[PDB]
């Protein structure tokens, strides 16, 4: 895979698409997950709705609304399971495996699980870098820090 690390709001990234820490009910509720719904309005969550819960670890796939990108991949790294690096490292496999089947070329990701999920930005980022270099080079990963030394951490680990 082809990898890019920027500070930024993920909603506004323009292109396919863009990765939510989700919890496995699919309930866009706290953290970022709550902009995103903001920003892309309720079909967001009325698609999520029609999905159901799903398993910790594994992901879903949505319409973005109102987003620039096209798709939301929902990642379920906690919920009915504590956010962990383990939950991290299978979500992060599965939101990739969706993009890949898409075929998607240009996907943003968070830093899973160190949001409502608590976990440590520099474990996270280890553990995601290396799910994601598994990944096709056809596809291109964004990884989005919230603060500028959250994403100076993001480079440090390339």
């Amino acid at each position: 895979a082809r990898i890019r690390v920027v500070q930024g709001d993920i909603t506004e990234f323009q292109g396919d698409a863009i990765v939510n820490a989700a919890n496995n009910y699919l309930k866009l509720g706290a953290g970022v997950a709550g902009a995103i719904l903001r920003k892309g309005g309720p079909s967001i969550q009325e698609e999520c709705d029609r999905i159901g819960k799903i398993r910790v670890g594994e992901a879903a796939v949505t319409g973005a609304g109102n987003l620039p990108v096209r798709y939301v991949i929902h990642a379920a790294v906690l919920g009915d399971e504590p956010a962990s690096l383990e939950t991290v490292r299978k979500a992060t496999k599965s939101a990739l495996e969706k993009a890949v089947e898409l075929g998607l070329k240009t996907v943003a990701f968070p830093l899973l699980g160190t949001g409502v999920g608590g976990l440590p930005v520099e474990a996270v980022a280890r553990v995601m870098l290396e799910e994601i270099k598994k990944a096709p080079d056809t596809l291109e990963v964004t990884l989005y820090g919230y603060r500028e030394e959250d994403a100076e951490a993001i480079r440090r680990a390339l």
